[PDB]
């Protein structure tokens, strides 16, 4: 890690948090926006070589939330990262002074509607999240992962579990308590209806589908060990004249938002 950047990120991230805590949602809008350029990247070089994609064909946006584990994730199946990238990019972050332009513009009572232009829109992550885990895999180099806290304070390190992203990045965030309200269903549904107007690729969210159907009391018993559905709720009764009971089958699947 870097004083430099520990300084500059500081600003950023004070000041994006200061500007737009009305609006914190926005942080959605930067990160998909982030997810359609390194998709674009590889799209733009698969039409010169094919061979590119290898064997992650998918070029796509995925977002899913982790309810249990406060962490929502933003996946695409982009170009990805390099160690060299990932270094170099951190590094003009820290030299550019792009805290100054933001600072004189929440002066002048200008909006943070050029963070994106600017490059610094990642750090609007820190509206809703304390930690932001980055995993990223790009054809050229090995899969790692650059950690980023609330304090400025970074990580960079090869991905012990190795190339589990194939070709892509992956951005987890740790949400805080004040913002958990975006692990829910309609919430993220929402905002990626309207955060994902001028996206060319597909968008798909994982999110509950729940099977309810009556069951024989003997067999719901048996549903309940289905390893193929995340949890299976059983009706309870203190009637035993009762032979039958409902049975609600949950299961997280992947739905195209645009
Ligand atoms: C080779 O392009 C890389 C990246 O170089 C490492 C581009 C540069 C950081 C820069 O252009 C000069 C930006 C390109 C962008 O598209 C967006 C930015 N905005 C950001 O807030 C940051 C810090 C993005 C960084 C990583 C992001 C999580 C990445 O997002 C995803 N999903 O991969 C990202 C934008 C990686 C791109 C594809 C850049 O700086």
């Amino acid at each position: 890690e870097s004083h430099q950047y520990q300084t500059e990120v500081t600003r950023l991230m004070d000041i994006i948090v200061n500007s737009l805590y009305t609006q914190k949602e926005v942080f959605l809008r930067e990160l998909i926006s982030n997810a359609a350029d390194a998709l674009e990247k590889i799209r733009f070089l698969s039409l010169s070589d094919e061979s590119v994609l290898g064997e992650e064909k998918k070029l796509e946006i995925r977002i899913s939330a982790n309810k249990e584990k406060n962490i929502l994730s933003i996946t695409d199946t982009g170009i990805g990262m390099t160690k060299v990238d990932l270094i170099n990019n951190l590094g003009t972050i820290a030299k550019s002074g792009t805290s100054n332009f933001l600072e004189a513009i929440s002066k002048s009572g200008g909006d943070m509607s050029l963070i994106g232009q600017f490059g610094v829109g990642f750090y609007s992550a820190f509206l809703v999240a304390d930690k932001v885990i980055v995993y990223t895999k790009n054809n050229d180099d090995e899969q790692y992962i650059w950690e980023s806290t609330a304090d400025a304070k970074f990580t960079i390190y090869k991905d012990p579990r190795g190339a589990t992203l194939k070709r892509g990045t992956r951005i987890s965030l740790h949400l805080k308590e004040d913002a958990t309200n975006l692990l829910n269903d309609k919430k993220l549904m929402d905002l990626i209806s309207k955060y994902s107007q001028f996206i060319q690729f597909p968008i798909y969210l994982l999110h509950e589908n729940v099977y309810t159907e009556e069951v024989l009391a003997d067999i719901a018993k048996d549903m309940v060990n289905d390893p193929n559905y995340d949890s299976v709720k059983v009706e309870e009764t203190d009637d035993p004249n009762k032979k039958t009971r409902t049975v609600e089958k949950k299961v997280k699947k992947w739905t195209l938002m645009n």
